[PDB]
């Protein structure tokens, strides 16, 4: 499947280089232009967990997920690895639980130290 792609073949987009975010591109997008912390972000994404055990979509609630990044309105890895693509571009992203739920998990939908797949498009992105 694709998160054990992403296990052989995905890009450490970590600064401690501690593999707890991998990444392929999937599909490029344009411009040389990536957010900004702050920037507003537009995405489709979709999720499961590694397990493949529950899963998650934008899709399911119709509209694009829309947030702010670096603001801590998503996990540690999703600032992380959003910061990292272009309008257009969607990219797999494996993560380990250090840069999504930790050890506490988030119980009932995320079980301690799990590991997270997601697909992630990159729609648009707008200046606070
Ligand atoms: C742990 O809670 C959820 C996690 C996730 C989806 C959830 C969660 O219930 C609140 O509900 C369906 C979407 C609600 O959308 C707004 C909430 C984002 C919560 C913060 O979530 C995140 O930061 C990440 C990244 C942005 C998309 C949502 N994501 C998740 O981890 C998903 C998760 C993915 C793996 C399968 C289970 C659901």
């Amino acid at each position: 499947g694709a998160p054990a792609t992403v296990t052989e073949q995905g890009e450490d987009i970590t600064s401690k280089k501690d593999r707890g975010v991998l990444k392929i591109v999937k599909r490029v997008g344009n411009g040389e232009e990536t957010p900004m912390i702050g920037d507003k972000v537009y995405v489709h994404y979709k999720g499961k967990l590694s397990n493949g055990k529950k899963f998650d979509s934008s899709h399911d609630r119709n509209e694009p997920f829309v947030f702010s990044l670096g603001k801590g309105q998503v996990i540690k890895a999703w600032d992380i690895g959003v910061a990292t693509m272009k309008k257009g571009e969607i990219a797999h992203l494996l993560i380990k639980p250090e840069y999504a739920y930790g050890s506490a998990g988030s119980l009932p939908k995320i079980p301690s130290n799990a590991t997270l797949f997601f697909e992630i498009e990159l729609l648009d992105f707008k200046g606070e």
